[PDB]
């Protein structure tokens, strides 16, 4: 009894805590600017703006699936000199849902032993075709479809914006067919010939479906396409070629060099880490990466950036970020003047379901402390346009990207031998975590 | 030089102020919210609002032009059993601008011998046909015009909602004829023939320019005019009157009756104060006041809300006055929180060119103490519509009446004898006070 | 903009204070004393009066300290809450001045408090600059080329060295019919920086 009295709110307390809270003058006024404006409105620190707000950068080059795209954007872009040019993102969408529903099906038949109400098959109906996705899921989606322009696949269809109404017609319909195929699964075995009819039957019907909201790519994989464009020079030009082609003899992507690092301290580094059943293509690659410190992971970006190219990097979107002015600062907000201070680590944050990795970004540039030392900031950019940042750019603090940021993808060749070596071996075994670890998919 | 230093602003003074400041926190606090927001809107107490936006009112009623005429409005609504009725407001200012202008070059006449740089007569030419005015100007003017039915006369002209334009147009000719008169008066005499016309020819083309952005009343002062109207009942009726009649048999208004109390701090209570040269139809009555402390203000507002009349009353407006919520309270918005407060007092704030009358309104309730006390609060109306403050109504403290209100009307005959004969005496001398004393002309 | 805005309100603001100590002996109802009761820190000024402040203060590049606080773009409010307090304060002089003298210890220190209480009131709604007029600050930019460069300077070096600005050269004329040509023209009390220069013109 005592400790449930203990533990219980007692009027009397919280009526004597306020009349303290009250005689302390920064607290009246605290709680006069807070009932009346936003936390974040009202504490944005312009004095902490004005120094960190700095656009300058030594090192530069010259939403998932655009920022994994944005280079090899670039290497066509370079390779056939135009002015302008865009892939189309709407290719990969399409397969890349298509997939993930498909994949579905097969997670419910491999844990059709599992009850219903158990933990890995209620996570898998909660969100199977969401549009997130990681690196590794984006090259399992160009080794199997390749690349096309922009040009023959836009951006028309409404559902290509407004995603989430047909997500949610395609959802309802899936867990449907997962009752249709565990009851099914009951009295028959999965490699039963009436198995295999029904699943053929349901992928025939997320076909169908999606047709109505999207048509399928005009061109298959190996089925030629010609394109006419204009150049820098108003000169024309035909280029016929395939979609696994394109993406290969013009946008010059290798499947083989790119690696993700990330700065994971739940768990030693210099191991690799493996999210277990994360995916779209059935059969595709796992998505893997190699778990670093800090220091490596900043290093690596430097170099990449020396290298002239921007990099691919997954983060906590949008915690300390200011779309307004473009800012991601951890200290950019006085908190800390209303008694409001976090000290909760990166490794507790992770563990303790207060952050995870949520979207996909890019970083185009740094500045370097010139002196003889290190990063101090970093340019980044979205693809939401001049009105978010500073006409699409942010800039980001060191400490922010420590703090929270993640992963980065970068080409082995660009890793000390030591740690390459940690993807060529064969000798490391990986860390495998659950399927809904907080360092899953990006958006 | 030791001095002059001493009032120089000192670099190493104010970085070391700062210094101080910056180490304090509830500073902190206020300076990261005040350079994102108005003080206004970041410092209004909710608190106190809770408390203080009460709309019970114990004692209630079953810009100058409609606060003044509302009463009037009132009594041919009940006169003649109407649903709804508007008295012309724009009949009224459109006399009151031609009188003012006229008045204005008398004003000039008389000041002639004053060098053209003296303080009266820059002030003078400042803003010789503003639209504010007073209470006995509205009853110089009604004695004169008498009033009509806003039917026969509305707001239909384009400057009698954009008054601003038309009136710059008006007082650049009047600056003109300022001169033309005081050159001609160098040498010919004020009675003197040319004088006479020359100001016959003024007056002219006041007149024909202000005929092109109004029309004259459709009828003179003891003209007959036949108004039709529909009663409460859908019945009809035609009433046949002249402006001077109606004021009188359905207006009931009573142009002896009228006088206006105010608390002046700067002068003894019990004496009488009249405003200098402040006036608009040339011979009119002047503007005086009766000097009086506040628990009599009070007292007089309450009696005539009993006696269920609105009360006319002058305030500086917006001091102090949450437009959105309809709050009138000095207590509002949480300034001691941020180390602002306010020592100087009403007849300091008044000679120091802190406070003055404004703006004229009408309390149309308020709430006594019932115990055996006195009122709390009042019921505050403008003619902003129910846009502005709840509906339209404020809520106005007492405490706010005292201190930032000024001016009241009531009838002779409902102050005291001791009171009412300062106005039937005939032995009170008036403090006379400049046309430019701060307790002059309302909007 | 606002570096010279800061400065500007500042000074004017205890300007007006000297302004009502060197008029206590007038009353209060005085043409001199209504009218610098009316509007002690407008916004207003004149080409003088950017020279007073640009002699003490120098200039700084925007990057280092921009338009981003409130009130550099609504004044309106931030002004009136200052006024109100200078009126306070004019009070306050005036009414020690009837007893005191000026040079009164009594005086100083009550000057010095005012002055206080103005930076105090003007920091909540602005910073004061991040450097001292002649204290060095790093500017980092990018010049045409996109090559980047670091400039070390003082507020005061920049706005010379920089700025090319020479403050003995600019002088203003003026067309106004009420007075005789190839007279000079001088505002009486017109100021900004107590003791700064008058403003003056040829007419």
């Amino acid at each position: 009894f005592q400790g449930a009295m203990s533990s219980s709110i007692d009027i009397s307390k919280i009526n004597s805590w306020n009349k303290e809270f009250q005689s302390d003058l920064t607290h009246q006024l605290a709680t006069t600017v807070l009932k009346n404006y936003n936390a974040d409105d009202a504490l944005l620190n312009k004095t902490r703006l004005q120094k960190q707000d700095n656009r300058v950068f030594n090192t530069v080059v010259s939403c998932w699936l655009f920022a994994a795209t944005n280079q090899l954007r670039l290497n066509v872009l370079s390779e056939l000199n135009l002015k302008e040019f865009e892939l189309s993102q709407a290719y990969l969408f399409f397969y890349d849902k298509l997939e993930k529903a498909n994949y579905f099906l097969d997670q419910i038949v491999s844990s059709a032993d599992q009850d219903i109400d158990s933990r890995l098959v209620q996570y898998l109906l909660a969100a199977p075709t969401e549009d997130g996705g990681q690196y590794s899921m984006f090259l399992n989606l160009v080794k199997k479809y390749g690349l096309i322009p922009k040009d023959l696949y836009g951006d028309l269809p409404y559902s290509t914006t407004a995603s989430r109404k047909w997500n949610s017609l395609l959802t309802t319909k899936l867990r449907e067919f997962a009752e249709t195929l565990r009851t099914a699964l009951k009295e028959r075995s999965a490699d039963d010939s009436i198995i295999v009819t029904l699943r053929e039957q349901m992928q025939r019907e997320i076909f169908r479906l999606m047709s109505l909201f999207m048509d399928i790519p005009p061109v298959q994989p190996n089925e030629q396409f010609t394109w006419e464009y204009v150049d820098k020079d108003k000169k024309i030009h035909t280029i016929k070629s395939t979609p696994l082609e394109f993406a290969s003899k013009y946008a010059k992507l290798d499947p083989s060099t790119p690696v993700s690092l990330i700065n994971d301290p739940r768990h030693p580094y210099g191991k690799l880490i493996k999210i277990d059943r994360l995916g779209n293509v059935l059969g595709g690659d796992a998505v893997i990466y190699l778990n670093v410190d800090n220091e490596t992971l900043s290093k690596l970006v430097v170099k990449r950036l020396q290298n002239n190219k921007a990099v691919f990097f997954g983060s906590h979107t949008p915690k300390f970020m200011d779309k307004k002015t473009g800012v991601m600062d951890i200290e950019l907000w006085n908190y800390p003047a209303i008694g409001y201070n976090l000290p909760q680590q990166k490794a507790s944050r992770i563990r303790y379901h207060e952050s995870l990795m949520t979207l996909a970004m890019l970083i185009t540039g740094c500045h370097v402390d010139e002196t003889s030392k290190l990063p101090l900031r970093y340019r980044v950019e979205n693809s939401w346009g001049k009105d978010s940042g500073k006409d699409g750019l942010y800039v980001m603090t060191q400490k922010y990207f420590e703090e929270y940021c993640f992963q980065i993808v970068v080409d082995i060749n660009e890793l000390p031998k030591e740690l390459a070596s940690k993807f060529t071996s064969g000798k490391e075994e990986p860390i495998v975590l659950p399927i809904w670890d907080p360092m899953g998919a990006l958006a």
